């Protein structure tokens, strides 16, 4: 299979992190330029109309959204299903964590963040205060919990890594938030693909410089 | 099980019509008033500390995010699987759907709409574009395809018909993406629960007068 990929990507780097939990190698991994907005050939829009990172395609299979990504490795290519386990209620804690790293976490880093790095505007107050909204969730779910979703490492845990890391790099204070704290110390230990992950911060970072 | 829930909320709708399509009846369906904080009540951040509609409280098990709940309840209350079927290439394609939906489409909407809704802000044209963008991209997914998310109706369906059907009552003209558009009038004769939700859509309408 083919990954098309920015190392400095949250998305890309929460399947990068999964692909490495899995022993899954990419036979081809493409690192797209979007400034030279090469997502936007014929022959990418071909595989993925909607023309993001990051993109799988496997055999004339195509798949895009990094967290469906990560869901089709564990079940095509994982050797057990330890990260997305078939228990329906076990699942469904890992997918809300999924929904809550998209579109309350995540989305509270691109919205801070986005229109200061790319559009050179202002720090916004009402948008950080959804940061602090948002890590306040995370803080409250990993109250006497080891783990983001459940009594295992997960999905989940690779996701909030990938996201929580940008966070990190970016210079957003998170010492505060105790459990996110101590999450995350503990799960970069666990993560054989945390060096890689952390190289990838590092690219993004040249965005702030 | 119970349902926390408003009638007016789409992704409210989109468990409604899910429950309706299995089957799947409530024992105790319980509107939130939001205005009157009662997600803010100690008894229902002890269920969902995010406190967000919907919540499924299921024997002890609760659970939030609107398609975490959908794909919950075809996994656990389903019949079949014709919804979400267990093949993990057909899987993929439905979440990748149902990541679009929410991060992309459902996003759009309420970008959009919210801050004139609620904040009396006036009309954005860049958050316009980016409901234009977001209908441009299910036009093309619905290119020569009878259904959102492969060759039979799925949970992708649902999740699109509540949002679309939102975008419908707020007075978006979609006309002229001639795909949607097929696939939103055929979408509704194959759904069940398709009265339920446009009622719901009549009571959100609401907030528009
Ligand atoms: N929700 C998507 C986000 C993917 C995304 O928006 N990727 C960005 C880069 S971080 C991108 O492809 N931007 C280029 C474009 O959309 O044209 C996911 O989780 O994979
Ligand atoms: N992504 C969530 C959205 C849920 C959501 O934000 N619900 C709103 C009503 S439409 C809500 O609970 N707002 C009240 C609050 O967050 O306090 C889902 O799909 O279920």
């Amino acid at each position: 299979m083919d990954l098309y990929y920015r190392p400095g990507s949250a998305p890309c780097r929460s399947v990068l992190m999964t692909a490495k939990a899995l022993g899954v190698e990419f036979d081809k991994k493409t690192i797209i330029n979007t400034r030279a907005r090469e997502q936007f050939t014929p022959e990418y829009l071909k595989i993925n109309p909607q023309h993001t990172i990051p993109t799988l395609h496997d055999h004339g299979f195509a798949l895009w959204e990094s967290r469906a990504i990560m869901v089709y490795l564990v079940e095509k290519y994982g050797k057990d299903d330890k990260l997305f386990p078939k228990d329906v209620q076990k699942q469904a804690l890992i997918n809300q964590r999924l929904y809550f790293d998209m579109g309350t976490l995540y989305k509270s880093f691109s919205e801070y963040y986005y229109p200061q790095i790319f559009l050179k505007k202002p720090a916004n107050e009402e948008n950080y205060k959804k940061i602090e909204v948002a890590f306040e969730f995370l803080n409250t779910f990993l109250e006497g919990q080891t783990y983001s979703a459940g009594g295992d490492y997960s999905l989940a845990d690779i996701a909030f890594l990938a996201t929580v890391s940008t966070f990190d790099v970016a210079g957003f204070d998170f010492k505060r938030y105790a459990n996110v704290a101590r999450w995350y110390e503990n799960a970069k230990k666990l993560t054989p693909g945390w060096e890689e992950n952390w190289a990838g911060c590092q690219e993004f970072r040249k965005y702030f410089d």
